């Protein structure tokens, strides 16, 4: 796959509202090279106070000149569309 990602949250808070999150950095084994662990992306409480939407999806690659929109198709939990 070129880029993108998906997962964590779907909510989270970040003056944005909705999205996901998903750690930050490659991940390797864990040894002790810091890491961070894959990535992460805004969100909020989309009703019910959300609280970590769960595992959705999208993308929103880093801006490289004139591109701030993101990619996706959605996700977050089974049973709901």
């Amino acid at each position: 796959q070129r880029k993108v990602y998906v997962g964590r949250v779907v909510s989270d808070k970040m003056d944005k509202t909705i999205t996901v999150l998903v750690e930050t950095y490659k991940k390797h084994p864990l040894y002790g090279k810091r890491v961070k662990y894959s990535k992460k992306y805004k969100a909020h409480d989309e009703h019910n106070e959300a609280k970590v939407g769960d595992i959705v999806k999208i993308m929103e690659t880093r801006p490289l000149s004139a591109t701030k929109r993101f990619r996706l198709v959605e996700i977050v939990e089974k049973a709901v569309r």
